[PDB]
């Protein structure tokens, strides 16, 4: 005695594809810092600081990418594998 229940109508043909994706402003300028092997590290910079200006984005090797500080340590403790935030220059752009 388990009885064990299943369903399947055997295919799943749907398209969440109702999104054209991009929108974003094109050709903004972004320099590749250094990082771990594992990830990789961009600034987007601009000129100084009294500008538009855009932060830093951590690349992940999955490409679930990190557009903030917060996003870095909740994706390790999430993710583990992935090195410590202690070897990953935020403040590259700082001091």
């Amino acid at each position: 005695m388990h009885h064990h229940h299943h369903h399947s109508s055997g295919r799943e043909n749907l398209y969440f594809q109702g999104h054209m994706a991009s929108g974003s402003e094109e050709e903004v300028v972004s320099v590749e810092l250094p990082a771990p092997s594992s990830w990789k590290k961009l600034f987007y910079p601009n000129k100084v600081g009294s500008v538009k200006k855009t932060e830093v984005v951590f690349v992940a090797p999955t490409g679930e990418e990190i557009s903030n500080r917060k996003q870095l340590e909740q994706y390790l403790k999430s993710h583990p594998g992935n090195p410590a935030i202690a070897e990953f220059d935020w403040t590259t752009s700082g001091t």
